[PDB]
């Protein structure tokens, strides 16, 4: 009865593994953004009546976020904190762990509830990441790559796409990264800045 949907996480990542600088991303990609937003948000029409994703995400991620920008707007937002701590927001949830957040998710969120749970992503930091990649209900990483090795002091904490992890992380086709995500999606290198990036599909078998 906690169980009952797969995870998914959302990354942009250099070919270093490379996710963050000096607390914050160290590059500035609105369309990049864009399309987290899009991802993020989508639920096919006929559920999007009643029903909503979540993002779940740790605490210094939250903070790395402009005030403007936050909660992140039609999603529940979850922070992950292991101190019962001081956050103050608007209706805005915190839990201790993925699990407990899935808990109070599903206990918040119910058969009766007015607002129901379509699709929960994973969206950072690396302890929420690392937390995510060993958790048995995560199949499916949205992957951002960005092809320039770009000063990073924080790292996605597995090497989902280099061989030693190849035969659990499949690279999908982009028809089927466009059937998930419900729209056309960019296909192929993206420039924005400098740096060439593409969008990827990577899943796992539970
Ligand atoms: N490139 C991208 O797509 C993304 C990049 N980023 C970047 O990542 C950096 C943040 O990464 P990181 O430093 O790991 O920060 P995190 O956001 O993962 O936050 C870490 C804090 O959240 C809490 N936390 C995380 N995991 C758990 C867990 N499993 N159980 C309980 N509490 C947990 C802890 O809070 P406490 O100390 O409260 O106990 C921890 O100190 C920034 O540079 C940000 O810009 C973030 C998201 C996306
Ligand atoms: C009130 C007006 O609102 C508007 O007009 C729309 C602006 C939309 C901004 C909100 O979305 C943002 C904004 C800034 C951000 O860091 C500056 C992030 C974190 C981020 C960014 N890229 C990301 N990209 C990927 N592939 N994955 C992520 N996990 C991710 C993550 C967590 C998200």
């Amino acid at each position: 009865m906690n169980q009952q949907k797969s995870l998914t996480l959302i990354v942009a990542l250099t070919t270093s593994y490379g996710i963050g600088r000096s607390n914050s991303l160290p590059w500035k990609l609105k369309k990049e953004i864009s399309y987290f937003k899009r991802v993020t948000s989508f639920v096919p029409t006929f559920d999007s009546f009643e029903s909503m994703n979540v993002v779940l995400m740790g605490r210094k991620t939250w903070e790395s976020i402009p005030l403007q920008f936050r909660p992140l707007k039609g999603r529940i937002n979850v922070v992950i904190t292991r101190n019962e701590s001081l956050d103050l927001g608007n209706g805005i949830h915190s839990a201790k762990s993925l699990d407990h957040a899935l808990e109070l998710l599903y206990r918040t969120y119910g058969s009766e509830s007015s607002v129901q749970i379509n699709r929960i992503f994973v969206i950072g930091g690396a302890q929420l990441y690392k937390a995510a990649m060993d958790h048995p209900k995560l199949d499916r990483i949205m992957a951002t790559i960005i092809y320039k090795d770009i000063h990073c002091d924080v790292f996605f904490p597995l090497k989902f796409r280099d061989k030693e992890w190849s035969s659990v992380w499949k690279k999908e086709k982009h028809s089927d990264l466009e059937s998930w995500v419900g729209t056309k999606v960019p296909h192929g290198k993206i420039n924005e800045d400098g740096f060439d990036y593409e969008f990827e599909m990577w899943t796992r078998d539970l």
